[PDB]
Parts: structure tokens; sequence; C-alpha cells
């Protein structure tokens, strides 16, 4: 909702990803989720299980390699943050599974 | 799964959670200053106002997910901007000025 930072935005009951967060891309930005986690944003389960993987608040700041960048339109903050999932972990083959399905996911569905 | 939910409780050190500062590589960010006060330091507050929330950084960012030996190695790559008219551009400019691969400087400039 409109009168939230973007990045502060959050997908409220019923709404679908592309909706708060753009269409899904593949290789750019909102290139997470297919054309199922899309249509059912937060009632999708595979989301629930995602976002174990999203750094927190203080860890998107103190854990990424920030990058700020100055344009004509203003300053571009980027934070990189990556999650390591070890191989051994017990989730870690439903992660693989569902990065696999929704990462650059447009266009596509699951159940195979 | 677990090392991204952490917080820094009062009284740590950025370092005594998310590692010692670093430059060009992940934890680059908060000079010494920041790295000592932790939550305490004003400049942090202001910050966090930048960070994605969880659904932006999951659905907002690029995400990259490589395999490697060791496991899966999941990255969001999120860009947040402030515009250079925004009334905050000049202070958020500053502080990324100070904190952004800042280790071994403190403030007062």
């Amino acid at each position: 909702m409109a009168h939230r930072r973007y990045c502060k935005r959050t997908i409220p009951p019923g709404y679908k990803v592309d909706q708060v967060f753009g269409p899904r891309t593949k290789g750019k930005e909102g290139n997470f989720g297919d054309d199922k986690m899309n249509e059912e944003g937060i009632k999708d389960g595979r989301v629930t299980a995602m976002l174990n993987l999203v750094p927190s608040s203080h860890a998107c700041l103190f854990g990424s390699r920030v990058t700020p960048k100055l344009q004509p339109d203003g300053l571009h903050l980027k934070f990189e943050f990556t999650t390591v999932v070890p191989r051994d972990d017990p989730q870690f083959d439903n992660y693989v599974k569902i990065c696999d399905q929704c990462v650059d996911g447009v266009g596509t569905r699951p159940k195979d």
C-alpha cells in the first residue's frame, strides 16, 4: 500500500505479487515467483518457506555488500545479500526445488 | 537457513553479530563508530528505513541462486532509490559516505 516506502511494502492477504512488486521478470528485479506464486501471493506455502532465507533488516544492512551509486535522479543504494543453505541442511532439497520453480519462473507452473 | 535472521541486540557491536566490517565485500557497511555503537548509533535507525522488508527483498529483488559444493548460495540484490530532491537525500548520502567501506574511519569532518 501506497503510503509506505516501496521497500517497506508487504503483500497483504488476497493480493498477487505483481500487485505490490510488479510483474515477474527474468534476470532482473522481481524475478522471484512463478505464475502460481504470483497468483497465490502469501497463500503459496513455498513463500513462507522462502522467507526463512530472507535477511532480517539488520542482516540486510550489516551482512550484505552495500553499494551506493549517485545518479542524476538521486542515490541508488544496492544491498546484495547471499544466504547460504548448507548441502546437508534438512531443507536444502526443498529450497533448491522452490528456487528452481520460481527464480525466473514467469510463464511456468509447478507439479512434476 | 538462520544467520540471515540475526539481529543486533543492545550492547552488541555490529562485528559481534555480522563479522568485522569490510571494504567492497559482504559486511562492508559501518564505520568504526557505527560498528562500536550498534543499534545505539542514530545513523543505523535512518539507514534501516531504506532496507527492504521480507516480502520486498524476496519479490522486489533480483534473486540469483548458485549451487556450489558447500550448498545453495541465494543472492538477493535489492536497490533502494532516494530521490535527489528528497528532504532526507543529503543525510542518506553523508551516512553512506561515512559507513560504506567505512571500516577504519570515524565521523567528524
